[PDB]
């Protein structure tokens, strides 16, 4: 699958992308949408929530599964991608575009060693 050599990773298949503002954008890989399946929902947090590195604060639904969406960084949700909530489809078909889910703004720099760069998701990927 397809892993942008630009973005950040976790290992459970959410990608990063930092803004110009330095806000992080969130979404899940072209992996994740695959092994889901076909979206049918996907469950919002709240703009203005603070979360811990770790937190459940998403759910992405397909016709056969459901998963947790994990802040891949302690910090305020920022944004949500609105979007989703009548077009959840779009995690499938721009899943690191148009299927970005949240946004965020880091509380603690020093997590972001904990994060993955595109070689390192490529090997985890090998290694399922």
């Amino acid at each position: 699958s397809n892993v942008p050599a630009e973005l950040k990773y976790s290992k459970e298949h959410e990608w990063l992308r930092k803004e110009a503002d330095g806000t992080y954008t969130v979404g899940i890989t072209e992996h994740a949408q695959e092994l889901l399946g076909d979206m049918v929902f996907v469950d919002l947090p709240e703009v203005g929530a603070t979360v811990s590195a770790g937190d459940d604060c998403a759910v992405a639904e397909s016709v056969k599964a459901a998963s947790d969406i994990y802040a891949p960084v302690s910090g305020e949700i920022v944004a949500v991608n609105d979007a989703l909530s009548d077009s959840p489809e779009l995690v499938n078909s721009e899943p690191y575009a148009g299927g970005w889910i949240f946004k965020i703004k880091a509380s603690d720099e020093s997590e972001l060693e904990s994060l993955l760069d595109a070689t390192a998701y490529e090997a985890l990927l090998e290694d399922e």
